[PDB]
């Protein structure tokens, strides 16, 4: 097999001339030449089969992406693995080769307002499709937003996605959570399992703020610090928003804090477009019930240049305890369509 950085990267003979390009959850990403389609592609190596949670994440992403088809979601072009379960130790996912991602771009590039607007439009266009399938991405952040050379944007990594379940969203205070800390909505720390669509809108609001200044807006250093950062900018929640938190431990934690005033968005972002800041405010609303929804965000005046509901498609239909052995079997079966 062809080898990359000491590790097998066994994708030939169709895919050759491999170069390291990035990191996925359970393996490296390489670029490669596709000898059939005569183009270079990206390939993610996945080695999940030792760990049950890894196999869960792998299977759920494959299941979702094999159903989804959208311009702003990076699809699965091919899946490579051994012909038998016994011989299958890794799985490789082949996807479009993008030029960069927004994490990399924000490290060194100032975005024009026109770029910010177009990026945000595309994020919300893809998110409209995801949410219309009753799916939550749950880990939106700059490194999951890939860009090609003409700044077309695609959302990556559905390994943390779930079907929305708003009736079962409530939990206790300081409940453990998996998705990336800086993009977590305040309710995650207070009373939410992250099972409603508003979780993703919060993350998009954080991404918009980060595009405006090239700095994460809420860079918390640990679990409860994340809430410190959010409240330091939004200010203390209103009585009405507190009354919506029935859990006593969460409510009383908030009541124990000194009063904090809101920091105006145009003080934080003095060069930003005023319409962008109005939309930012509605995405970074403390109360998730009051937070703007994706279709409302698309219709916001900041996005008027691009908004066109007839060109913002939706999904044709809505979308544990399983030992890794059944899950390896399920991954084998889910990937069978790409074999000869
Ligand atoms: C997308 C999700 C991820 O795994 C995430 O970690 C991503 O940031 C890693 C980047 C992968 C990558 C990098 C380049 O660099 C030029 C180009 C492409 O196309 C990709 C890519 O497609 O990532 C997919 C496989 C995972």
């Amino acid at each position: 097999p062809e080898m990359v950085r000491g590790q097998v990267f066994d994708v030939g003979p169709r895919y050759t001339n491999l170069s390291y390009i990035g990191e996925g959850a359970y393996g490296m990403v390489c670029s490669a030449y596709d000898n059939l389609n005569k183009v270079r592609v990206a390939i993610k190596k996945i080695s999940p089969f030792e760990h049950q949670t890894y196999c869960q994440r792998t299977l759920r992403e494959i299941k979702i992406l094999l159903r989804f088809r959208h311009e702003n979601i990076i699809g699965i072009n091919d899946i490579i693995r051994a012909p038998t379960i016994e011989q299958m130790k890794d799985v490789y996912i082949v996807q479009d080769l993008m030029e960069t991602d927004l994490y990399k771009l924000l490290k060194t590039q100032h975005l024009s307002n026109d770029h910010i607007c177009y990026f945000l439009y595309q994020i919300l266009r893809g998110l409209k499709y995801i949410h219309s399938a009753n799916v939550l991405h749950r880990d939106l952040k700059p490194s999951n937003l890939l860009l090609n050379t003409t700044c077309d944007l695609k959302i990556c990594d559905f390994g943390l996605a779930r079907v929305a379940d708003p009736d079962h969203d409530h939990t206790g205070f300081l409940t453990e959570y998996v998705a990336t800390r800086w993009y977590r909505a305040p309710e995650i720390m207070l009373n939410s399992k992250g099972y409603t669509k508003s979780i993703d809108i919060w993350s998009v609001g954080c991404i918009l703020a980060e595009m405006l200044s090239n700095r994460p807006i809420f860079p918390g250093k640990h679990y409860l610090d994340q809430l410190n950062h959010i409240l330091g900018i939004l200010g203390s929640p209103s009585q009405e928003d507190l009354n919506c938190i029935i859990n006593l431990k969460a409510r009383n934690y908030l009541l124990s804090l000194p009063h904090k005033n809101k920091v105006p968005w145009n003080r934080l972002f003095p060069n930003a477009d005023s319409k962008a800041l109005d939309l930012l405010d509605k995405m970074l609303t403390f109360n998730p019930h009051k937070r703007i929804e994706v279709e409302q965000a698309l219709a916001h005046p900041y996005l008027e240049q691009y908004y066109d509901p007839s060109d913002e498609p939706i999904a044709e239909a809505p979308f544990d305890d399983l030992p890794k052995e059944k899950l390896k079997e399920l991954i084998f079966e889910e990937t069978a369509r790409f074999q000869p």
